[PDB]
């Protein structure tokens, strides 16, 4: 086939970067651009452009066009750096400064979310995107496909129950907790980063991947973990925790002693910064 007209009106195609998602010039700027071809389906992008066009925040990528066509295009910031998932495949993996730069920027995107009511729900070294090649960059989470919006329950628990039945009254002790499952996610990227290699696989283990998540017996190799701080790994501890309302949320997170780093957080406002001298309109003063 060939691409819509109304995109074309708009954008020259080019090279494919992953899949699927290819790059763009923006004809009116000659400004680079990644646009992400959904094939036709209709909800999971209703929501995504819904999401995208609500959100602001530096380390969530944001939306510049949309084509509903033949199929799905959207029109997103590129990003030079590429995917996380490629600096730490094949047993590659980051220095812990490197990580926590990283984590640390994760940390404000979700928390951001969870402040906005979004749950993401498929957070994974693919789904976060570097800004540049330099391994000191913005990162930004990417692909809410898979998003959750946060009343049913709360509805039901305003009438008198007497012909509600047990599990219902039972789910109260949790109800309210779904955003752990991305602090969980947080930790199991957290952990790869810093060791390169997954907490749960099947990989040298006869015991299940159900198995070894819920009883969150994961593998723990000294060898290469000695080589990592022990406020790092206290951290991956207390995230990847079982029971969810005892799991840490960004905000417990963000005030670890790990991530009392004063260094880091300049690195990371030098780079914000460095970013806006692009659009930093004069003000008063
Ligand atoms: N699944 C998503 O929603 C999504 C959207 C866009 C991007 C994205 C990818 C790339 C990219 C990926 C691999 C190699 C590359 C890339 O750019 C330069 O070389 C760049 N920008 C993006 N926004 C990823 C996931």
């Amino acid at each position: 086939s060939v691409y819509p007209k109304a995109l074309r009106d708009e954008y020259i195609m080019s090279k494919t970067l992953g899949s699927e998602v290819k790059l763009a010039f923006e004809r009116k700027t000659c400004k680079k651009v990644a646009i992400k071809i959904i094939s036709k389906p209709a909800l999971n992008v209703e929501t995504e452009i819904e999401i995208l066009k609500k959100l602001n925040h530096p380390c969530i990528i944001k939306i510049k066009n949309f084509f509903d066509a033949e199929d799905y295009y959207i029109v997103l910031e590129l990003m030079e750096g590429g995917e996380l998932f490629d600096k730490v495949v094949g047993n590659k993996r980051l220095k812990e400064a490197t990580c926590k730069l990283y984590f640390y920027q994760m940390l404000l995107a979700v928390q951001y979310l969870h402040e906005n009511g979004i749950i993401h729900r498929d957070l994974k070294p693919e789904n976060v995107l570097l800004s540049s090649q330099e391994e000191d960059c913005l990162i930004k989470i990417t692909d809410f496909g898979h998003s959750k919006i946060l009343t049913s329950l709360m509805r039901t628990l305003c009438g008198t129950p007497t012909y509600l039945a047990p599990e219902v009254l039972v789910s109260v002790g949790t109800a309210g907790y779904n955003r752990a499952v991305d602090c969980w996610s947080l930790g199991v990227i957290l952990f790869i980063c810093l060791s390169g290699y997954p907490p749960f696989s099947e990989h040298r283990t006869q015991v299940s991947l159900k198995d070894q998540i819920t009883s969150g017996k994961y593998n723990f190799i000294p060898e290469v973990w000695a080589e990592v701080s022990e406020k790092a790994l206290d951290l991956v501890k207390k995230l990847l925790v079982v029971d969810p309302k005892a799991r840490f949320t960004t905000e417990e997170a963000l005030r670890h002693p790990w991530l009392q780093d004063e260094d880091m957080k300049r690195k990371f406002q030098d780079l914000l910064s460095e970013e806006n001298e692009s659009t930093a309109l004069p003000q008063v003063l």
